[PDB]
């Protein structure tokens, strides 16, 4: 499989100022294309560097797309750029240079000298319209390999790119890809489990990803490989994969109170309201949710139920059963989850950061598990509510 | 002028299935310092184009960072591509494996086969503790250059990178940033080295950087012109601001929560020392909830209301004994509720002299409203 190759031009871009979304988008957009992402880069506004990389790029791959540094200013040297890179000289297209002054003329305003680069164009460069801004961009075809030029905003270069993308010629191959949530499983058990279908290739491939939620696993390439591949590393982890694609904790949490028609509510400590948070994340969780409570003092525990014996030790399974007992019996609600811990930097009781207790109680009983979380204060605190979420949904 | 060269690993940051902060957040911390940054990566999990990039960025740089792909699974490739790249070998180390062994122990588990390959280091690397991972970053000097290896999640290499960072004998410069953060007036407003301002949840921050000593005097000018919307600087937050009125006070909070669902509580713990004045909250959910915590019946069927912000403060003030106490109560969104549009909140504090509501309409989608809400509720204490 040949290369594409995708820059986003901008020294902002580097230091997040803006977010640099376009070079991931592009990249999403080249999946059903038989190329190969191996990298993206973010290149700084100087005409030099950029000049190299633009060239290296073009030398390795059958695409190159660059996004942004089209504009006006002594900080738009994208065109120089891959002038210089290529070879070629830049030209004024008088045509474009009256289409540009007509986007002035529209708004009352003359064009700006500042503005006449953005005619320039290569022999090699045919033009894709911006009806949508001042810089339209182009297409280079040259040595069977295609260059597209962009625009920044995405506004502008979406329908530019959906437009020119059919018409490069590009290879396709039917691609998809299957992505599986999971939880309660950490990244060298799925290794273990997965052994041989932990498969890295060209036509297909599997990796994990570990998140506060759980640990993900995407399966990606052809599409024949892909169904029976990821079919098959769903039926080795059936009893920890929660949830599919787009899927959340919460909102699978939202289909089983649905499903069942019940309700939930919530007693909370180290997580400090997080967990309600995030129930009531998903519109609709007004149906099925009836509150909670945040019970960050001992007081504020003893207040809410939990019994006085246990105020010594809120960092354990009977505080955390007692918890959801108590939050079930005060709400009136069908379930209820619970959360004791430490979320550190400070010890509690003698515990370290990231012992944490979560519980569920419901009609037939209550259930406790307990977790050794590494993190800091917030990472110890978002895994204890998708552990609390967890108990409903395994 | 050398250059530092900064690259993120993984395949999910080329398509932004997590978003590469990482890069970013790495080259502004080396602004203080005489390198350029021309240029960041993002590579695919793949060990010959990752060694490739690495041999490369290497050739060209004073400086290179790596991020990611520390992991013990086979995608996790940084440490094979990296030894390729530098021609040394992987070789085991012992202590380090013991170290693991005792981390899993800890938490009550036998180490599994697959983290042994985190003990691999090149007789080049030096080990970067992780305090808080599995997997130790490495620092390499060779040729008078440095390559610092990273773990992906900024949890573990925050720490690592701050301890590492003044070690590596960078050349400075005399850079500073100074951020002076508002709450309760817009862009435009305020405009009446450069200076920026820019717009966020919990107010617009007024950004002044460039030359250390232009820095320093234009920045206590600005904020003398804006002394009174300036609530903090620097790393202060809201729920900090609060925690430092509540111990100069003695005194304590809580909180009766609802289209915010715990938000509000959360932020107030973000804080470290939390416990020492939280007392606690409510997140009254539904309308059987804000009863029961003591919302009067005639103001029920009236939730989205100054009325209803008020005794929800009220209510949580007297049920948990609390100096003060914060509520919000409004609409979120996409849905309305009792008529109201999404972005109608009503945010309350109550203390020893009495309550007092503020009313906003805030632009944004659900998240974006319970955000601004939690920042509302907070500005009642400290602006
Ligand atoms: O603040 C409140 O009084 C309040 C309490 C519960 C729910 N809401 C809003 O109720 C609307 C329906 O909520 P939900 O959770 O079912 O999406 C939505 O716009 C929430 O923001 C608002
Ligand atoms: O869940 C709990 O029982 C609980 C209630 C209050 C505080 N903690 C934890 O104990 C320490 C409390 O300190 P702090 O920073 O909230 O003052 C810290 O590790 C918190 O996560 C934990």
């Amino acid at each position: 499989m040949e290369r594409a190759e995708i820059l986003g031009v901008g020294t902002e871009l580097l230091y997040g100022e803006t977010l640099d979304t376009n070079t991931a988008e592009i990249a999403r957009s080249l999946k059903p294309y038989a190329l190969k992402v191996e990298r993206t880069l973010r290149v700084a506004d100087e005409v030099a560097p950029l000049a190299r990389e633009v060239e290296e790029a073009f030398a390795r791959a059958r695409l190159v797309v660059l996004s942004g540094g089209l504009g006006p200013t002594p900080d738009d040297v994208t065109r120089e750029a891959v002038a210089l890179a290529l070879g070629e000289p830049l030209e004024l297209d008088e045509a474009v240079l009256g289409e540009i002054e007509a986007f002035f003329r529209a708004r009352g305003r003359a064009m700006p000298e500042a503005n006449r680069k953005q005619a320039m164009r290569i022999p090699s460069a045919t033009w894709l319209k911006n009806p949508r801004g001042t810089a339209p961009g182009w297409w280079v075809r040259k040595g069977g390999k295609d260059l597209v030029l962009l625009p920044g905003p995405p506004p502008e270069w979406r329908p530019m790119w959906q437009e020119v993308l059919p018409r490069l010629g590009l290879p396709r191959r039917p691609y998809a890809e299957r992505v599986l949530k999971t939880w309660g499983i950490g990244e060298s058990e799925i290794v273990e489990r997965l052994g041989p279908l932990f498969v890295r290739e060209e036509e297909v491939e599997v990796g994990t990803y570990p998140k506060v939620h759980g640990v993900e696993v995407v399966v990606r390439g052809r599409e024949d490989r892909v169904a029976e591949l990821a079919e098959r590393i769903k039926k080795k982890l059936l009893k920890e994969v929660w949830g599919e694609g787009e899927m959340t904790l919460a909102e699978a949490v939202k289909r089983r109170m649905e499903r069942e028609g019940a309700t939930l509510s919530t007693m909370e400590s180290l997580t400090g309201g997080l967990l309600g948070a995030e129930i009531t994340r998903v519109p609709g969780a007004s149906r099925f949710y009836l509150g909670g409570v945040v019970s960050y003092s001992v007081g504020a525990k003893a207040r809410f139920g939990v019994p006085q014996d246990l105020l010594s030790r809120t960092v354990s399974a009977e505080t955390a059963r007692a918890m959801a007992e108590a939050a079930r019996s005060l709400f009136g609600s069908t379930y209820a989850l619970a959360t004791t811990g430490v979320a550190g930097p400070d010890p509690l009781e003698g515990e370290p950061p990231g012992t944490v207790y979560v519980a569920l109680a419901g009609p037939t009983g209550a259930e406790v598990r307990r977790y050794r979380f590494p993190g800091d204060r917030e990472t110890v605190r978002l895994r204890s509510v998708y552990a609390a979420l967890a108990l409903l949904v395994t």
